[PDB]
């Protein structure tokens, strides 16, 4: 509350997203080595992580929608970028597994 | 410019870009069916939908360029991330549709 | 930090990441032409440019972390989105170049 709380939220998204991101990179490394089983399971481990971050964002979006004021701050922005850009990396990774497999 | 006008601009962006994004996954789904012409086309629908969000974003910063003050808000950050992340997913999808066609 | 400084910073990020994005697209065009040499090289130039953008974002974050106040403006959000989607886009591309080869 409030500035400290938002800093914690920001960091929750960033730690968890950064985790998701190298897990998505592990998955890329696997498909590189024709090992699709590893790539696929890593693709789901990154999901596990990524939604911890997603939920953090959602809870933050929920507080705003309801009226409690949230003053942005560059670390929030950077966090959000990191979630959403990691989500999109993973969306790409999935689709690329599918070409790989042929 | 007022908090309500901005909230609207946001959901607009989020709404149109969410829609463009599902459309891009439709084009992905089509590259999986080997429907390379469907996919080509959905990438165009997606583009028609995105230009909407995109236009909204560009007017907001145009409005900002011209001196109007815009307090941020987490849903705007989130709207911009949707547009820019959706746009980039689409760029990936164009490139991957080429790859598929080989 | 400091309106003039933050607008400068934001434009530095947008211009350099904009350039890195076009170079990444060069790498995609060069992939498409079967030319894996150029594409690999272009992915490194894109990186040379992106780095300038990442540095400026890092200085801002590090400034923020040291207690300096920073009112984010849409232009900054937009610049950060350009940096982080452009990074994500290089990342896919590095992978896609790999797949082009296989």
């Amino acid at each position: 509350m409030n500035t400290e709380e938002l800093q914690v939220a920001a960091f929750e998204i960033i730690l968890n997203s950064g985790n998701a991101r190298s897990i998505v990179h592990e998955a890329f490394d696997a498909m590189r080595e024709k090992n699709y089983i590893l790539a696929e399971q890593k693709l789901q481990e990154a999901n596990d992580e990524l939604l911890k971050a997603h939920q953090a964002q959602t809870d933050l979006l929920q507080e705003y929608a309801s009226g409690t004021e949230i003053k942005i701050e560059i670390i929030m922005v950077h966090a959000q970028d990191h979630l959403m850009t990691t989500m999109t990396l993973r969306e790409v990774a999935i689709e690329m597994l599918e070409l790989y497999k042929k």
